[PDB]
C-alpha cells in the first residue's frame, strides 16, 4: 500500500477526489455552510461576511470595539441566512477559544473560516507608514478551528495576508520592509500539510484597497500607490470578495497551500 | 496631475474603478460575454470551455486534427449560447491571426481568452524547437491578436495556462517554455493595464488526457508528494478559470493562481 | 553508495570530493592550461571577455558570423602567446553549432570554459512583421543558447570539468521589441538553473547579468534614452566592458568552484 | 538636455559620473597592492581565510578579535606576505568599541580601502537539545556606519557584508522565526548603503551556503548528510571557495558592482 511523504494520516494513497457539481456556478455556493469571519465590523471582514451571506452561508461576525449586531441582523433581513455577532478580543487565546466554541454550538459547525488579524499603527503627539497584522490571533484562531475541521473531516481556512510591496509587520518581527507575508505564508503552508486529510488552507494577499486599513493615509501618500499600481488605482473591497469566495467554496477543492494575489498588479518581479 | 510610473497610457490617475454588481454571484456571470479557449477539443481546454458556457458566455472552441464542431453543437444545445469550433495551428502565426479574426467577426467581440498551448494533447534539436514554437510562440501569437481586440474595446481578460508536461532530459524544453510564458504574462499585464487583465493558471498533476500515458508506478510518485494525496480533476480547475475570466477578479492582474493540491506551490 | 542525492542521483555516494585548489587566492584566477570558447567575440562584450581570458592565460576559440575575425585570434596569439582560432557559425543553426563546437574540441583537445553571449552579440536585417522579430529573437537568444549547451555538455560531461557562463542580455532595457528580448532572457535564466542541477557531477553553470554597458550594443542609443539610464543607476553612469571582465574571470576560473546556479549582477545598482 | 540630476542620491552631481581608470590587464584588476583591508571576525573561520587572501592579494590587513588573541595572525601575515598587518581587540557589539577601533585603524594604516563586515554567530544550547543560528547585525551596523565616514572623506571604498542563503535558517535577535530572516535584513542594509554611498563607495553582500568551518563545528554527521543531499554540487564548500568572491568584490574587478548579492552555495538556492 502506497503511503504519503507528507502526512501518513492521509491513509493509503490516493485520497479520493470529491464529488463536485457538474455546474460551475454551483461550485461557488455556500448554501448549507457556516462561515466564521473575524474583523467583520468594517473593512475587508465586513465585505467578506456580506458576500458569504449572499452566497448562501450562515455568517458568524466578530466585533470588539463597536457592536455589530445590526450587521448580523442586516444579514438576516437582506439574505435570509442565520447571522449572530460575537464580542471577542482577538489577541486573547481564552476568548478566541471561548468564541469559536460558542459559534460551533450556535450554528452546529464551522465550514469556512476567514482569519482577518486586527491592525494597529502608531501615533504619538504628532504625525508627518507601518501597519501591523496581529498574527497571534491568527494562530489562536487556526488552532481552535482546526479541531472542528478534524472532527468533521471538512474545512476551508483563509488567512488574510499582504503583498511584499506594502510594509506590513507582525508585532514580534518589526522591520522597515514587509515581514508579515513570510510569516503568514509559513503559517499557511504548514497547516496546509498538517490539515491535508481534512481541510484546505490558503492566503489572500490584498494590495492597496480603499478601506479602513489604508484610510489613514493622506491623498499625497495614496498618490504614490496609484503610480506604482499597474491598474492605476486602489482596489475596492468588492474586488477581493470574489477571491474570498473562490477559496471558501467547492470552487477550490484542489487549492491548498496557496496565496492568491489581488493587488492591481503591484507585486510584479 | 499624477502621472503613472508603470505605464503612461493610464492617463491622469487614479484610473476609475469599474462598475460592479453588489452581489457576489453576479460577479462570476459571463452572460453577455464571449470567450475563446484554445485546446478545447478535450482535456483542460474543453473543461474550461464548458464551464464558461455554463456561466452564460458564448464560447469559441479550438481544435487540431480532431474535429470538434459536435463539441460546439453540444455547448449550443445544452446551454443556450452561441458556439463555433475553429480549426487552427497555434504554431503558425497566420492561422492564429486568421482564427481570432474570424472569431471576432462571427461573435462581435472577445471578452475572454484562454491560451492552453502548454496543456494540449524524434531528434532532440527538433524536439526543443517544436515545444518552444508551440508552448511559447503559440502563446505569444495569440497574445498579439487578442490584444488588438482588447485594446480596441477597452476591456478583456487573458488566461495563460502553465504546462504540467515536464512534471511528467525531456523536461527542459517544456519548463523553459513555461518559464518564458510566466515572464511574458507578467510583461503583458503591465502593458495592457489600460484595458486588460492578464493572469496565469498553474495546475498541478491533473488526471486528464495529458496524463493518460503515465505508468501507475509513475502516478503513485505524484500522490505521495502532493499534500492533498491525489491528482486533481479538471472540475477543480474550472472555478479558478471562472474567477479570472469574470468580474469577480477585476482588481487582479499579473498574478499566478496555483491549483496543485499543495505540491509546495 | 550510501548517502544518495535528491537533486542528481548521478552524483554518486555523498559527499562529493572537495576540489583541490592553490593556496594562493591569486592563482585561482589563472586560466593557464585550460581552453575557453567565447561566442560573439568578434567585438563588444564577447571580445572583451575573449581578450581577458587570454591575458588570464587560456587558449581562446572565438566566434563570428558577419565580419570575419581570424585577424582578432591572431592578435590574441601574437599579443599573449596562447593558441587562438576563429570560427564561423550561425548560432541559430543547431547543425552549425554542433560542427563548430566539435571542431574546437579537435583543434584544442578540450573545452574547459564556455560563454554564451548570444544576448549581447549583434547577430539577431529588415524585419518582415512583429511575428518575425519574435521568432528571430527566440531563435538566437534562447534556442541558440540551448544548442550551445547541449554540445558543450557532452564534452563537459566527458571530461568531468566545465564552467558555462550564460550572459543575460541588456536589450529590452534599451528600446515594442523588448518583449521578445526579455522573454528570451527569462527563458535563459531558467535554462541555466536547470543545467546547474543536471550537470552538477561535472560542470558549473552560472549567468552574468550586466546593466547598461557603454559598448557596441548601445552604440545607437540617443542621449535622451541614455540619460534616464544614468538617472536610475545608483552609481550614476553606464558600465565599461573592462568592468564586466573581472566577473567572467571569476566564474570561468578556479576562484568560483563552489558557485553554480547563481546570477552575478554587474549593473551599478540598477536593480533594487 | 542640460544638467541631469540623479533620481537616486543627488549628491552624485550632474550625470554621468566619470568611470574609474582601470588596468587593461584583468589580473591587475584583482590586485590589492596599495590598498588597506579591515576584516572583522578574522581570528575565526571565514574571516581569517578572507584576511589571508587579501594579504596574498597585496593588501595591508587589519584583523579583528575579541576572545581569542590574534597578534600571532597579524605577524604571520607580515612575515609570510610582506604587508602591514595589525590585530585589534574589540567587542563588536559595543558601538563605542567599534568607533575607536576603526579610528585607531585609520591612524595606524593611514586609510581603509576595503572593509568586510562578519557578524558574530550564536546558536542555542540547553538540556533538551543535542538548528537555528542567529547573527548580530548591530555590529554590522556600527561597522558600516563608521567605515562609511572614512570612505566618504576619501572618495573611495568597498564594503562587503557577509549574509546568508535563504535555505539556511538564520535569524537576528530582533527577528526570531522558523525561517531565514537575516538575509532580508542584510540585503536591506546593503541596498540602502549602496545608494547613499554611491558617490564614493561600493556595497555588496556575499551569501555563503554550507561551509566546512567552525560556525558549523556544532553539527552532527546526520545533519551534514542532509545538507549534502540538497546541495546540487553534493557537498559542503570550503572557505578557499569563498575567498575568490571576497577578492572580486574588494578589488577593482568590480567597479561597476554595487547593490548585488554574490551567492556561493554550490547551487543550494534554486527554484
Amino acid at each position: 500500500e502506497i503511503e504519503s511523504y507528507c502526512n501518513k494520516e492521509l491513509g493509503p494513497l490516493p485520497t479520493k477526489a470529491p464529488t463536485l457539481s457538474k455546474n460551475v456556478l454551483d461550485l461557488f455556493s455556500l448554501k448549507g455552510k457556516v462561515a466564521s469571519v473575524t474583523g467583520s465590523s468594517g473593512g475587508i471582514g465586513w465585505a467578506v461576511a456580506e458576500a458569504y451571506a449572499q452566497a448562501g452561508a450562515d455568517v458568524a461576525i466578530w466585533y470588539n470595539s463597536h457592536p455589530a449586531d445590526e450587521k448580523a441582523e442586516h444579514l438576516q433581513k437582506t439574505y435570509g441566512v442565520h447571522s449572530k455577532a460575537y464580542k471577542c478580543n482577538i489577541s486573547d487565546p481564552k476568548s478566541v477559544e471561548e468564541t469559536i466554541s460558542q459559534q460551533e454550538k450556535d450554528f452546529g459547525t464551522i465550514d469556512v473560516f476567514v482569519a482577518n488579524a486586527g491592525v494597529t499603527w502608531t501615533q504619538g503627539p504628532e504625525i508627518d507608514k507601518i501597519i501591523s497584522v496581529d498574527l497571534n490571533g491568527v494562530y489562536y484562531c487556526s488552532h481552535n478551528i482546526g479541531k472542528i475541521f478534524k472532527k468533521n473531516g471538512k474545512g476551508s481556512l483563509i488567512i488574510t495576508s499582504s503583498i511584499s510591496g506594502k510594509i506590513v509587520n507582525i508585532p514580534q518581527l518589526q522591520a522597515p520592509y514587509n515581514t508579515a507575508k513570510a510569516a503568514c505564508t509559513h503559517l499557511a503552508k504548514s497547516l496546509a500539510i498538517e490539515w491535508a486529510p481534512f481541510a484546505r488552507v490558503n492566503t489572500i494577499s490584498p494590495g492597496y484597497i480603499d478601506t479602513d486599513i489604508t484610510d489613514f493615509a493622506s491623498k499625497d501618500m495614496k498618490a504614490k500607490w496609484w503610480q506604482l499600481t499597474p491598474l492605476g488605482r486602489e482596489g475596492l473591497t468588492q474586488e477581493l470578495v470574489g477571491g474570498y469566495l473562490y477559496l471558501a467554496s467547492n470552487a477550490s477543492t484542489f487549492t491548498t497551500g496557496s496565496d492568491v494575489v489581488i493587488d492591481g498588479g503591484y507585486t510584479c518581479p
